[PDB]
């Protein structure tokens, strides 16, 4: 029930296997250099997203993702991941 | 310590008390159109936040918002806390 925060990407190779290494109940964010992870391979068993319009932002394709897209507001509804008593 | 969302605008007459009986050591963010929150006299001793592209893109300028406004970058940061042990 990790967050993992992964806001690097090629420069830094090591957040793939940090990717590897998250549990089913982590969650893993793709932010900026991150979506060059969005056409890697990718182990994970974890809750993998990456940044809809960040991915936009960079120049690239949505269908050119091997992993889901969100925007901000279902970055929210991860936020949030269960119900609580937020609404 | 409480993660607090709200993201119904101001239909929803719970988001009041949700920023109102905060703690000082919990977080707020407003999302969508709960950026309409941002705009009143809100007085909450938590780290409120509105988000800074989704507040923009309802047509509003910073100067509109009484309460800071955070980027997709700094709200990945956000959940990260500032200590981020991600290395």
């Amino acid at each position: 029930m990790a967050l993992v925060l992964v806001k690097y990407g090629t420069d830094h190779p090591v957040e793939k296997l940090k990717i590897r290494s998250a549990k089913a109940e982590d969650k893993i964010v793709l932010i900026q250099n991150g979506v060059f992870w969005a056409l890697e391979e990718l182990e994970t068993p974890a809750k993998v997203y990456a940044i809809k319009d960040d991915f936009l932002a960079r120049g690239y394709s949505e269908e050119d993702s091997k992993v889901p897209l969100i925007t901000y507001s279902e970055f929210i509804d991860l936020l949030e991941g269960e119900e609580k008593f937020i609404g």
